[PDB]
């Protein structure tokens, strides 16, 4: 869900606020996402958004009647590194794979703070 997700994003940004700087960033980051990403960032958000459609195919989220966004899975983070929980099943486990990469991502890409709050006319 958001929450681990923003804790995600932190473990790996620690001077981040992430339900501020990265949402509403690019054409990718944040509610939607359509057009060309406008940077390596937006390509995150982008990528992850598709993980997200991908999980919504999974049969085992199909079954569970699971939303990514609400997903309920465990994770941990030691020393800026984020372990997804072993006990994870499998929809849980692929959500939460989708919000690692992407937090990795985040933290390995440029921050471009002209792509912030991006009119999606650019999109
Ligand atoms: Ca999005
Ligand atoms: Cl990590």
């Amino acid at each position: 869900a958001l929450w681990q997700f923003n804790g995600m994003i932190k473990c790996k940004i620690p001077s981040s606020e992430p339900l501020l700087d990265f949402n509403n960033y690019g054409c990718y980051c944040g509610l939607g996402g359509s057009g060309t990403p406008v940077d390596d960032l937006d390509r995150c958000c982008q990528t992850h958004d598709n993980c997200y459609k991908q999980a919504k195919k999974l049969d085992s989220c199909k079954v569970l009647v699971d939303n990514p966004y609400t997903n309920n899975y465990s994770y941990s983070c030691s020393n800026n590194e984020i372990t997804c929980s072993s006990e994870n099943n499998a929809c849980e486990a692929f959500i939460c794979n989708c919000d690692r990469n992407a937090a990795i991502c985040f933290s390995k890409v440029p921050y471009n703070k002209e792509h912030k709050n991006l009119d999606k006319k650019n999109c």
